[PDB]
């Protein structure tokens, strides 16, 4: 050509790198926040919204541990919708319905 | 005429990705590694070490919180090996001899 033409390519890659940084120097809320509104699609991503639902779950069970049931419940269902792995949602809805036996007086 | 640069770019850009896939995703060791053999300039490089340690206690914390305690073992110990900070592998040790307690049943 022996124009090559990849402005396109490298602006998205420059994204996918910005992302992973914030991964690494920043919260998950601002690294998937940027992944959404940049509507990047990374590799791996399942993992680390595996992860952060793990996290959350351990907020929600140490609010449980308090007999905090009605904020722990927002943590487990939090969980269960950031991550559709099987684990995660065996697990958060597990909590989820201890909490609800609580909030029921049973 | 064309940009060649661009494309020296793309190579670059195309191994610093691989560089955090594999700083987040493998072990730190692996990405060590792989930046030597690649002589890529990571911004913020003297800082990830500890960084991944924390991250590994954090992850560890989340899967003991989880009942994963086989799990959790790994990241607790890869966390006490890779942290030069005396803190952080007092963190480590203590939930490693926890995780220890729950394999032989208590």
């Amino acid at each position: 050509g022996s124009h090559m033409n990849l402005a396109v390519k490298l602006t998205r890659m420059e994204k996918t790198l910005k992302a992973y940084e914030l991964y690494i120097f920043s919260d998950y809320e601002n690294f998937e926040n940027y992944v959404k509104k940049e509507g990047l699609k990374i590799e791996g991503m399942e993992l680390l919204k595996e992860k952060k639902a793990r996290s959350l779950i351990a907020e929600g069970k140490d609010l449980f541990e308090t007999a905090n049931y009605g904020e722990a419940l927002v943590f487990f269902e939090k969980a269960l919708n950031l991550s559709d792995n099987e684990e995660i949602k065996k697990i958060a809805s597990f909590y989820l319905e201890e909490c609800r036996k609580k909030l029921a007086g049973d």
